[PDB]
């Protein structure tokens, strides 16, 4: 799941 988690977060956290 992190997958869009990740880069979710990284650049909206």
């Amino acid at each position: 799941y992190l997958r869009r988690f990740f880069k979710a977060k990284k650049l909206i956290e």
